[PDB]
């Protein structure tokens, strides 16, 4: 059974929300107690999506140890991600702090800091140069080094530096700039060559610490890129790459962090992307 082949039947059927209502009553549900102690109440986005107890990201510090984040293991992929909502105002030290005590190399955005007039994120990195940015609460200093801005994504070079020991490390910051206000990308095209950018400059090899990726929510976006990496990876692992259930798969990670996966669109997508990623490895003005 081809990827290929069940994905014409569920199209055929217009049977996406059923599965996708089906792996909702089927995924997992342990406690967030951490996340929603009221002191805890401006470090989370939305009520509604927490990270849970057994899997979250612990900063290093004294005062509160908490961030909106997931640790995600793939023991057979060999892989781990984080998986974090997009800064807030308050929680920008919080996320680059993170970066530094797991030793990440890359960070992986999905969303722009504006979408349908509303805040998805924070400016969380610095747009020029020469105006570098200061996290006093943390201690780090972050500055833009370079970008290259394609027509899908842009990647950044920043350094971090601890200002506690003056040591510094580059980050790369991988930013996907074009997922539509609505829906999702109609052709998962730009979505697998950002993908295989990523893993292209070493950023989700095993000498760093796992990759940072955000969309706002840390769920839906977020959910589709470790779904359709994690996928990818079973597929060459396994001798057989039409053995891998991404149902399976996407089950696994909601052991991990809630949510992940938030329409039947973003399922469909996640399908499609996987499908296209393995084979890999008209005039009109509606305006
Ligand atoms: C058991 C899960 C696991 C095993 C390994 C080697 N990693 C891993 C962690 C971070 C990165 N960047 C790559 C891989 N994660």
């Amino acid at each position: 059974m081809e990827m290929e082949k069940e994905f014409e039947q569920i199209d055929k059927s217009g049977s996406w929300a059923a599965i996708y209502q089906d792996i909702r009553h089927e995924a997992s549900d342990f406690p967030c107690r951490v996340a929603k102690l009221p002191k805890n109440k401006n470090r989370n986005r939305y009520r509604d999506v927490s990270p849970f107890d057994h899997s979250r990201i612990k900063l290093h510090q004294e005062d509160n140890d908490y961030i909106n984040a997931s640790l995600i293991k793939m023991e057979e992929a060999q892989r781990s991600y984080i998986l974090t909502q997009g800064p807030l105002p308050n929680t920008c030290g919080h996320f680059w702090e993170m970066v530094w005590e797991q030793k990440s190399r890359g960070v992986v955005m999905l969303n722009r800091v504006m979408e349908k007039g509303s805040l998805k994120c924070a400016q969380y990195w610095p747009q020029k140069e020469e105006k570098e940015m200061i996290f006093e609460d943390t201690n780090l200093k972050l500055t833009l080094i370079s970008e290259d801005i394609k027509s899908y994504y842009t990647v950044r070079q920043l350094e971090l530096e601890n200002l506690t020991t003056q040591e510094t490390r580059e980050i790369l910051h991988f930013h996907y700039t074009t997922w539509p206000d609505f829906g999702v990308p109609e052709s998962p095209a730009s979505f697998l060559n950002f993908l295989f950018k990523v893993r292209e400059s070493g950023s989700l090899s095993p000498e760093h610490g796992p990759v940072v990726v955000h969309c706002s929510a840390g769920i839906g976006r977020s959910g589709t890129f470790c779904l359709a990496d994690t996928c990818l990876l079973l597929m060459d692992k396994r001798k057989d790459p039409s053995s891998v259930d991404i149902k399976k798969v996407l089950l696994e990670m909601r052991k991990f962090r809630m949510g992940l996966i938030q329409t039947a669109d973003q399922l469909r997508f996640s399908y499609l992307a996987v499908i296209e990623g393995a084979k890999f490895i008209e005039l009109s003005h509606e305006d």
